[PDB]
Order: C-alpha cells, then structure tokens, then sequence
C-alpha cells in the first residue's frame, strides 16, 4: 500500500511502491534509489524525478556494500533539501533494508545493532541477505563504530 517512512524524507519499499505515481506524489518523493539491476527507472525520463540505480541482485553472490557511500550521497542529496527519497528493491525486504541501514549507521552514528532495531521496529518484515549483514559488519568497522 505505501512505503514505510523510516526518518522524514526517507522512505523505503518494494517495486510496486516505486511504480506508484499517486503514493511517490502524496508524500513528496522525486528522488529514488532503485536496489536492483533489472527493474526500470520507470520514472526517469521527462518529468521530476532524480534516479540513481544500484545494480546488485537479492544473491549471496553481490557485494553491495561498494556502493554503500554512492547510495548514501543519494539519500543525503534529496533529504538535505526537504525531498523525498525512495530506496526501494523488488521485495522491499533485503537489499533496499540494506542501504536503509547502512545510511542509518552512518548518518545517526548508530552501530549496527541499533540501526538494524530501529529499522526492524518500523518493518517486522525485513529478511537482508545473510551476505548483506556481513557485509555491514564490515562497514560498521570502516566507521569505527566496532
């Protein structure tokens, strides 16, 4: 039905959220961040909006923590200026989380556990690849927050 609003100006989702133009236009989202290598920035072309594309797949295979400080430029772009972004994946529960979580740890100086519950609070659903928390293991050593 709509993504979850995890700070102000920061919305996570699945592609059915990213593919909506009445939701992406409610809560004043015109930038988003597509986690996947195959879906289509459906909006990109003639209208408002920002997109930038993370091409990982939801795989034990991919490393998606390379791109996390990209990612996290993104985000920070559109909420520095009071726009929405979407971070969004097919499912909205892995590789989108992922981001969102990565973007918390830095942004809020939040060790892993704390971003990992404060997200898990808002989204019971969440399921981030096994590889993916490696992953931001690893990052949270990179910012000497373990």
């Amino acid at each position: 039905a709509f993504p979850v609003q995890i700070l102000p100006y920061l919305y996570l989702g699945c592609a059915k959220d990213s593919t909506n133009l009445d939701v992406l236009g409610k809560y004043g989202i015109k930038y988003i961040l597509n986690v996947t290598p195959n879906l289509p920035n459906a909006f990109e072309h003639g209208g408002e909006f920002t997109y930038k594309q993370i091409p990982i797949s939801d795989h034990w295979s991919q490393n998606l923590s390379q791109f996390f400080p990209e990612a996290i430029s993104f985000i920070d772009e559109a909420r520095s200026k009071k726009c929405g972004v979407l971070v969004h994946s097919l499912a909205g529960i892995s590789r989108s989380v992922t981001v969102t979580v990565a973007y918390l740890m830095q942004k809020m100086n939040l060790s892993l556990n704390d971003a990992y519950d404060f997200v898990k609070r808002k989204k019971s659903n969440i399921s981030p690849n096994f590889n993916f928390m490696g992953q931001l293991l690893d990052f949270e050593r990179t910012l000497g927050l373990s």
